[PDB]
Protein backbone atom coordinates (compact mmCIF):
# COMPACT_ATOMS: atom_id res chain seq x y z
CA UNK A 1 0.00 0.00 0.00
CA UNK A 2 1.07 3.47 0.66
CA UNK A 3 1.13 4.97 3.98
CA UNK A 4 -0.77 7.97 5.42
CA UNK A 5 2.64 10.29 5.61
CA UNK A 6 3.59 8.82 2.55
CA UNK A 7 0.75 10.14 0.87
CA UNK A 8 0.65 13.28 2.24
CA UNK A 9 4.06 14.35 0.66
CA UNK A 10 2.89 12.75 -2.89
CA UNK A 11 0.01 15.33 -2.36
CA UNK A 12 1.39 18.22 -0.89
CA UNK A 13 5.19 18.54 -0.80
CA UNK A 14 7.40 19.63 -3.58
CA UNK A 15 10.59 21.55 -1.94
CA UNK A 16 12.34 21.39 -5.40
CA UNK A 17 10.94 24.82 -6.24
CA UNK A 18 11.34 28.09 -4.24
CA UNK A 19 7.97 29.61 -5.36
CA UNK A 20 5.52 27.44 -8.19
CA UNK A 21 7.00 27.93 -11.73
CA UNK A 22 4.18 28.78 -14.20
CA UNK A 23 0.30 28.73 -14.85
CA UNK A 24 0.30 25.56 -15.76
CA UNK A 25 2.52 24.31 -12.66
CA UNK A 26 -0.86 22.71 -11.03
CA UNK A 27 -1.94 21.23 -14.52
CA UNK A 28 1.14 19.13 -15.19
CA UNK A 29 1.82 18.81 -11.10
CA UNK A 30 -2.07 17.19 -10.12
CA UNK A 31 -1.34 15.01 -13.41
CA UNK A 32 2.47 14.19 -12.20
CA UNK A 33 0.98 13.62 -8.39
CA UNK A 34 -1.51 10.76 -9.64
CA UNK A 35 -4.53 13.53 -8.25
CA UNK A 36 -6.49 13.17 -11.24
CA UNK A 37 -6.69 9.84 -11.90
CA UNK A 38 -9.64 8.92 -10.54
CA UNK A 39 -11.45 11.89 -10.54
CA UNK A 40 -10.08 15.83 -10.87
CA UNK A 41 -9.17 16.44 -7.15
CA UNK A 42 -11.62 20.08 -6.43
CA UNK A 43 -8.82 22.06 -4.72
CA UNK A 44 -4.77 21.36 -3.41
CA UNK A 45 -2.15 22.53 -1.82
CA UNK A 46 1.76 22.12 -2.43
CA UNK A 47 4.20 23.20 -0.03
CA UNK A 48 7.55 24.59 -0.98
CA UNK A 49 9.81 24.28 1.98
CA UNK A 50 11.96 21.26 2.88
CA UNK A 51 10.31 18.46 5.22
CA UNK A 52 12.13 19.07 7.96
CA UNK A 53 10.75 22.19 8.36
CA UNK A 54 6.94 20.67 7.57
CA UNK A 55 7.34 17.89 9.84
CA UNK A 56 8.63 20.13 12.57
CA UNK A 57 5.07 21.98 12.63
CA UNK A 58 3.53 18.82 14.88
CA UNK A 59 5.57 20.58 17.67
CA UNK A 60 3.90 23.63 16.95
CA UNK A 61 0.80 25.86 17.95
CA UNK A 62 -2.53 23.17 18.57
CA UNK A 63 -5.24 24.43 16.74
CA UNK A 64 -8.61 22.80 16.05
CA UNK A 65 -9.33 20.64 12.79
CA UNK A 66 -11.78 21.45 10.46
CA UNK A 67 -13.71 17.97 11.26
CA UNK A 68 -13.27 18.73 15.11
CA UNK A 69 -10.65 16.72 16.12
CA UNK A 70 -7.46 18.75 18.75
CA UNK A 71 -4.80 17.02 15.97
CA UNK A 72 -4.20 19.79 13.96
CA UNK A 73 -1.20 22.31 13.51
CA UNK A 74 -0.51 25.46 12.30
CA UNK A 75 3.11 26.97 11.21
CA UNK A 76 4.55 29.85 13.84
CA UNK A 77 6.29 31.54 10.34
CA UNK A 78 5.04 32.00 7.15
CA UNK A 79 5.43 29.25 4.44
CA UNK A 80 6.02 29.23 0.43
CA UNK A 81 2.49 27.35 -1.14
CA UNK A 82 0.91 27.44 -4.20
CA UNK A 83 -2.91 27.02 -4.58
CA UNK A 84 -4.40 24.53 -7.51
CA UNK A 85 -8.37 25.44 -8.06
CA UNK A 86 -10.62 23.29 -10.22
CA UNK A 87 -11.32 25.79 -13.25
CA UNK A 88 -14.70 25.97 -14.76
CA UNK A 89 -13.75 24.29 -18.61
CA UNK A 90 -11.89 21.26 -16.45
CA UNK A 91 -13.80 18.47 -17.82
CA UNK A 92 -11.97 14.35 -17.05
CA UNK A 93 -9.60 13.60 -18.16
CA UNK A 94 -8.61 17.03 -19.09
CA UNK A 95 -8.59 18.80 -15.81
CA UNK A 96 -7.83 22.37 -15.76
CA UNK A 97 -6.70 23.96 -12.53
CA UNK A 98 -5.75 27.98 -11.47
CA UNK A 99 -2.59 28.09 -10.07
CA UNK A 100 -2.10 30.85 -7.23
CA UNK A 101 1.26 31.56 -5.23
CA UNK A 102 1.08 32.66 -2.30
CA UNK A 103 3.34 32.78 1.55
CA UNK A 104 0.41 31.98 4.42
CA UNK A 105 0.29 29.76 7.72
CA UNK A 106 -0.33 26.17 6.97
CA UNK A 107 -1.82 23.80 9.05
CA UNK A 108 -1.45 20.29 9.14
CA UNK A 109 -3.10 17.33 11.17
CA UNK A 110 -0.25 14.66 12.56
CA UNK A 111 -0.81 11.22 13.21
CA UNK A 112 1.43 8.26 14.14
CA UNK A 113 5.06 7.59 15.79
CA UNK A 114 6.59 9.10 14.86
CA UNK A 115 4.07 11.73 14.94
CA UNK A 116 3.97 13.27 11.18
CA UNK A 117 1.85 15.29 8.83
CA UNK A 118 -1.16 13.08 7.17
CA UNK A 119 -3.11 15.86 6.26
CA UNK A 120 -2.83 19.21 4.83
CA UNK A 121 -6.03 21.43 6.70
CA UNK A 122 -6.39 24.93 6.08
CA UNK A 123 -3.80 27.93 4.97
CA UNK A 124 -4.35 31.07 7.05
Amino acid sequence: KETAAAKFERQHMDSSTSAASSSNYCNQMMKSRNLTKDRCKPVNTFVHESLADVQAVCSQKNVACKNGQTNCYQSYSTMSITDCRETGSSKYPNCAYKTTQANKHIIVACEGNPYVPVHFDASV
